[PDB]
């Protein structure tokens, strides 16, 4: 089977339901968000079989509690045996956009704050181009997500060459995963790794079974990719023509027609 | 509810399963393709409820038999009452890329044919940029798909303003729907309608309840959007922030978490 990257956004939180920007703030899932992530896992493993546990090799997660809680609940339907054959890796490159000054704020409130600081005179604020004051720029996030992508695709290639199926999961956040999905299939711009930041190993994860990939170049966005992904939403990124060098977006998300 | 465009690729055919390019050739579904589209409709309407019939207003279909067969089977689970409240429109702007010389051929055979005609000297053939000899260019397909999109989004806007939910379905083909999805959320390039071809009404459908939208500009691709969509696959295109002017791709395809 063509290897896939299954992306999963953390379930609902107090902020995510009210539209407030959650980055580093370590919010838990609301009680609704736990229920929601439980039913999601039953849907994908049980009532439908969008995911086959035997084919999951790796699960990568943001270190945020809401992401790790989401791994916990979505994987509930698995047996201890299926779990034993799955590796879980906490990766700091998968955290949300660092919002800096905009932590816990709404879009309309961010626009208002920037207006008062004398910004966005010629054109409206666009996070994907502009980033966040005292937070991350679009290249900083595009760089760390590029590193995780290269590790995931290297694993995929290694597994395909060992002749095995490889679904790898990624549990993270609304902005980071939209960004992740966009650059995966080739949106944005290529930049060579030249500066100190672009070239250093930052040691964002610690699992010796995941080879670190030193990038010569990375991708970042300069505009809105125009994606939707709700709390607890599931995307699928794969490859065209069984070829790791042809990374593609799966339009059906996790949906597949039931077998005969 | 935010209006959506649900895209559906025709089920399996003799050519689609063997990789042969099907445009105008009016192939039927294989027996497997019928069963496959029946189970798909049961999945989306019955066993899961990815689609709610009460929210479907319009169904647009390529005139090809395999597309119309696919409408027939996917909508099997509906009652006659639900069907009575749904309008079905055959639209010629939704046909497949006209492959011209490459009808019924494989990719590698197309490459071989072009090589022998002394083409693709500097760079490999790329349908999304180059089109097909004696078939459609990328702007011809980008133009007709732009017209259908404008009609679909106008309907969406009209329905949203009447205060109603609007899922609109589009049954077409592997290339046309990938192309459709790409330009929907803003890939490719904008071109003004200036030439005779770009400006004429071609009368591709006949349903008086669908206002014709005269384009001042249209979008077309110049490269591979890098999408996957299998036979019988389902994509979802919608809008960000309940706003028809913010068209977006739904990364979860038709998947939604089961309700509480
Ligand atoms: O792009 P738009 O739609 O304007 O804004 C959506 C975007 O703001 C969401 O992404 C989040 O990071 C979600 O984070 P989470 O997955 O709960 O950790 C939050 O800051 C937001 O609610
Ligand atoms: O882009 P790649 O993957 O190289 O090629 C896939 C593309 O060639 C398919 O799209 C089709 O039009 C399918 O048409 P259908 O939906 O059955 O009417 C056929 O020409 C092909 O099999
Ligand atoms: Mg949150
Ligand atoms: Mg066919
Ligand atoms: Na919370
Ligand atoms: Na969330
Ligand atoms: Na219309």
């Amino acid at each position: 089977l063509t290897p896939r990257c299954i992306i999963v956004r953390a379930g609902q939180t107090e902020w995510s339901k009210s539209g407030q920007y959650t980055g580093l703030t370590d919010l838990p899932l609301t009680p609704y968000g736990e229920g929601q992530m439980l039913r999601t896992g039953e849907s994908v493993f049980r009532n439908n079989q969008f995911l086959n546990p035997d084919n999951i090799t790796y699960i990568f997660t943001s270190p945020r509690l809401r992401a790790r809680q989401t791994v916990d609940l979505v994987l509930k339907p698995l047996s201890d045996e299926q779990r034993a054959k799955i590796r879980v890796v906490v990766d700091d490159d998968l955290r949300e956009w660092e919002y800096g000054d905009y932590e816990g704020m709404l879009t309309r409130e961010i626009i208002e704050l920037r207006k008062s600081r004398g910004l966005d005179k010629e054109r409206p604020w666009n996070i994907w181009r502009d980033g966040c004051e005292n937070g991350e720029t679009t290249q900083q996030i595009g760089l760390r997500l590029s590193r995780a992508i290269a590790r995931i695709q290297n694993l995929h290639r290694k597994h395909q060459s060992e002749g095995r199926a490889s679904d790898i999961m990624v549990f993270a956040h609304g902005h980071a995963l939209r960004y992740f999905a966009a650059i995966w299939f080739g949106l944005g711009v290529q930049k060579k790794c030249e500066t100190i930041e672009e070239i250093q190993n930052v040691k964002s994860y610690d699992d010796d079974t995941v080879p670190y990939v030193k990038l010569e170049s990375y991708r970042h966005l300069v505009d809105n990719p125009c994606f939707l992904l709700d709390a607890g939403g599931i995307g699928v990124l794969s490859y065209a023509h069984h070829n790791i060098d042809e990374p593609a977006l799966e339009l059906a998300g996790p949906f597949v027609s039931p077998p005969e």
